[PDB]
């Protein structure tokens, strides 16, 4: 009598609502635009289910696969990674004029009073996370669509790094921000996950910020309709993307921060101690039509943590390091000015300030980015001009291989000064 937690994807909105009240299906999720929901029935209504060929494609298990720059107030000179970046400030007198493009971020929510970024802070957020939040194990998750506040932390890190515009300053201080909330308390779903990537581009937000990644097992081998792998999750994330490019917005991702080179599939299975046969992926990083971030420290050379190899990363952004932590130890590292100078500070979920490192703090750099190349060369009805823009005039050609920092470490300053060119 068992009850488990199925993702479905089914061919047709009509149809599929025709046969969830026939069979009175319990849909606890659900995304008609990519025409895939969350069911929650037993593995006997679930290989029944199987059987609609015309109306279900596949089905699998859900699984676990997750500007003030000088007064005395000011941080900006503690920030050495958007230092680094924007020729210590200096790109923020090359600022658009209007800044229109609206930044959205999937992540743990944000703290919308911090002080930094209470002003770009969005209304239009929404949570994902539904009633009862993950797996229904978290009843205090009450499925308000407005709620957003950030229970774990990490989005209202990120957001810092896009928007701050107080004490510390981010890429784009002056553009909005709108957070979609993923995450509970708990774990996330990518179903909640490819759900928050529609609504951020339906709600015109060219350029949509994700930090989180997950290494997902799909295997191409088999074609059954009921299968062993998370099928449904990888092609609804895949859509998810595609809708959203189709849609104009851009989708910047997080390369993962195991410091693998994701071409060795060996290393990759290692990360989900799988043993099939059988592909690991790392997603939505290595996922098509995504611009992959990569993390660097503050010499500029790629972060020890981060992922990287041939066909994934795109570009390369400060994130920091540990390698000071790991040469000294604790008491050193803390005591001795080695934390500031490896990690990012960035505003926390306290309303005040946080050193981290990772790519989801180099990732949200470029996303600022993008949206401060489309307010500046008007790309937004062709934002993969600003794309190519970012590759090839806004970032550093002094970093290299590409298999490790793509087309090389984010300069905001050559992005914004195209038209301003020196001859030397
Ligand atoms: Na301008």
């Amino acid at each position: 009598s068992e009850e488990l937690y199925y993702s479905v994807e089914y061919k047709n909105t009509a149809t599929f609502n025709k046969l969830v009240k026939k069979k009175s299906l319990n849909v606890v999720y659900n995304i008609p635009e990519l025409h895939v929901a969350q069911i929650k029935m037993t593995k006997m209504h679930a290989n029944a289910l199987a059987n609609y060929k015309n109306d279900i494609k596949y089905i699998n298990a859900t699984c676990s696969t997750c500007i003030d720059r000088t007064s005395n107030e000011s941080l900006f000179s503690r920030q050495w990674d958007m230092n680094k970046i924007t020729n210590n400030g200096a790109s923020y007198d090359d600022l658009p004029k209007h800044a229109n493009t609206k930044i959205a971020i999937i992540d743990t929510g944000v703290m919308k009073n911090h002080d930094d970024l209470k002003n770009n802070f969005s209304t239009d957020s929404k949570n994902l996370v539904p009633l009862n939040g993950f797996r229904g194990t978290e009843p205090e998750e009450t499925g308000d669509v407005h709620d957003v506040n950030d229970r774990k932390g990490h989005g209202t890190m990120v957001s810092g790094q896009t928007s701050a515009n107080g004490k510390l300053i981010g890429v784009a201080p002056n553009n909005k921000f709108t957070m979609y909330r993923v995450f509970g308390s708990k774990k996330t779903e990518l179903l909640w996950v490819s759900k928050a990537i529609v609504q951020a581009a339906n709600d015109g937000n060219q350029v949509i910020n994700i930090s989180v990644g997950s290494y997902i097992i799909l295997d191409k081998n088999d074609h059954q309709t009921f299968r062993k792998d998370e099928k449904v999750e990888y092609d609804a994330l895949q859509k998810a993307i595609n809708y959203a490019k189709k849609k104009k917005s851009i989708v910047v991702a997080a390369a993962g921060n195991d410091g693998i080179d994701v071409n060795d599939k060996q290393k990759l299975k290692l990360q989900r101690e799988y043993q099939g046969n059988g592909e690991v992926k790392d997603v939505p990083a290595s996922m098509d039509n995504v611009v992959t971030v990569g993390s660097t420290d503050q010499k500029s050379n790629l972060s020890e943590f981060s992922n990287f190899g041939m066909n994934y990363t795109d570009i390369a952004a400060p994130g920091g390091s540990f390698a000071y932590l790991n040469q000294f130890g604790v008491d050193k590292w803390m005591n001795e000015g080695y934390m500031h100078k490896e990690n990012i500070l960035t505003t926390a979920n306290n309303g005040r300030y946080i050193y981290q490192a990772g790519t989801s703090l180099a990732t949200p750099k470029v996303s600022g980015a993008l949206a401060l190349i489309i307010d500046k060369y008007h790309l937004e009805k062709h934002p993969d001009k600003a794309i190519e823009l970012l590759y090839q005039h806004g970032t550093s050609k002094n970093n290299k291989p590409f298999s490790r920092y793509g087309h090389g470490e984010l300069d905001v300053y050559k992005a914004l000064n195209v038209a301003n060119q020196k001859a030397s």
